[PDB]
Formats: structure tokens, sequence, C-alpha cells
């Protein structure tokens, strides 16, 4: 009813042909046409999409099934699990992020499922974010498991900053392949975020000074002590950052492995 309303008309066959289907999800079924289309809650993720309109936003294009812009570069979990990012990309890549964050909270909006499956790259290196299927001072035990800010796992009042967490371990999976505890249960892995809180690196001494601080300000257990979108896109770690094409030969390995 409500849903009717917001969708274009006509048969989603009319307008779009090649369908490739590239993946498979809980959400649904992604498909590409060049586009990539899908097939209470549902009404919520699309209004998001079409009212927060930032380049490092996965553009929304129209519905009918969702339709958006394809980005050729595939996801950040691809260069997460196959290849090493050094210190410079993975700056580069959280720079783009936060810019993301701070866009959304500063539009009120909580993102709630960060992790680099919801994160797509251009053939140009552009990092953007997807996925509005959670999106929201708030309540709900909502994301994926992994990613959870401790306050979110324990049931307390939590706000914008809890996409800062997910960014923190976001981190952790750019340095060392999975999040903190991906061998364990989803189940194991809530009551570890609970009891352990801020997760430890396997090999911390590896890790610069800075991009050290980077992490502890993203995984700080205080709320307010714990970085906003703004603050830390003025951190120090931000500024070895690289170019964005320094992320195209990552794509291009990841694209090799992956075959
Ligand atoms: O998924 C959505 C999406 C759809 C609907 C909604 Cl409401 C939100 C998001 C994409 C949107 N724009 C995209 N641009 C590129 C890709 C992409 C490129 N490569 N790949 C991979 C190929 C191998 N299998 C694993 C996926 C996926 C995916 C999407």
């Amino acid at each position: 009813e409500k849903l009717r309303s917001i969708v274009s008309v006509g048969d989603p066959k009319k307008k779009y042909t090649r369908f490739e289907k590239i993946g498979q999800g809980a959400s649904g079924t992604v498909y590409t046409a060049e586009v990539a289309i899908k097939q209470e809650l549902i009404i919520n993720e699309i209004l998001v999409m079409r009212e927060n309109k930032n380049p490092n936003i996965v553009n929304y294009l129209d519905s009918y099934w969702v339709v958006m812009e394809y980005l050729a570069g595939g996801s950040l979990t691809d260069v997460v699990t196959e290849t090493c990012m050094d210190e410079g990309q993975i700056a580069a890549v959280c720079r783009e992020c936060l810019q993301a964050l701070e866009f959304l909270h500063s539009n009120q909006v909580i993102h709630r499922n960060i992790k680099s499956d919801n994160i797509l790259l251009g053939m140009d290196g552009s990092v953007k974010l997807t996925d509005f299927g959670f999106c929201a001072k708030r309540s709900e035990m909502v994301g994926t498991p992994y990613w959870m800010a401790p306050e979110v796992v324990t049931r307390k009042a939590y706000g914008p900053k809890v996409d800062i967490w997910s960014l923190g371990i976001m981190a952790i999976e750019m340095i060392e392949g999975e999040p903190p505890y991906l061998n364990e249960n989803p189940l194991r892995a809530l009551y570890l975020i609970a009891t352990n809180g801020t997760p430890e690196l396997q090999n911390p001494e590896k890790l610069s000074a800075i991009f050290r601080d980077f992490l502890n300000r993203c995984l700080d257990m205080d709320v307010e002590k714990r970085g906003s979108a703004k603050e830390l896109l003025q951190h120090q770690f931000l500024k070895i950052a690289k170019p964005l094409s320094s992320l195209t030969p990552l794509i291009a390995a990841a694209k090799e492995a992956t075959k």
C-alpha cells in the first residue's frame, strides 16, 4: 500500500535486459542489467536511499525490485580476503567511509550494518556505502554479530557512534582478513563482544602508533570517549592516506584470486 505508492510503475523487464545473477543474499538476489538490480522495513530502506544522496553512497536509481548504479570494482570483502592492504590504502578507504558516515549522521541516519560486504568499489578506486535495510537514542539488537558495538550486543540505548565501532572492526578485516572471532559462532561472537569489549589484534607490533591510535578511538568502550565521523576525519592516520588509484591494483588482485 505505502510500498506501491513509492515504487515506479511498469514491468521490470520492459526497461532492463542481460540479467546476469552476480550475487545472492539473505535480503534478496543481486543481478546486473549498466545497473545493478535486487529481487515495513523494505519501505524505510528505499526512502533513506532517496533522500540521502552523497557520492560516498551507492546511487539509488529506481524501484518497481531495486535499481542502483553498478560499481564494477566489486566489494571491499574480496580485497580484505584476497590481498594485503598497506596503511596508506587502509587510511584511504577509512576516510571515504567516514565521509559517508559524516553525511548520514548529520542527516540523523544510523547505518547499523557497517562491514566490508557493504562497501562497493569503483573501477577508478571510489569507495561507496550500501545496504540500508537495517538503518534507523536507539535500542534494537540489529546488525551482523561480528561488527556489532558492545552497547548493541548488551541491549543499551545506543547512537550513531555504533557505526564508528563497526568501522573499527572493518579496519581489523583490512589488516587480518576477517573481523575478530569469525572462526567462532555468531552466538559465541556476541558473548565475546559483551565480555571482552575492545578486541585484540593478533599482531599489534606490526602496526604504526597512529594506526594503533585510530583503531583504539574507533573501538573505545566509552561511547562519549569514542570518536564521531566528524572527529575521526581530522585524525593523524587519515593524513597518510593514498590517492584512490592506489586501490585499483587491489581490485585487479581480487578479480584474479576469485576467478
Ligand atoms: O548489491 C547491490 C544492491 C542492490 C540493491 C540494493 Cl537495495 C542495495 C544494494 C548493488 C548495488 N550496486 C552494485 N554495484 C555492484 C555490485 C557488485 C559488483 N560485484 N559484485 C559481486 C560479484 C560476484 N558475487 C558477489 C557480488 C557485486 C553490487 C551492487
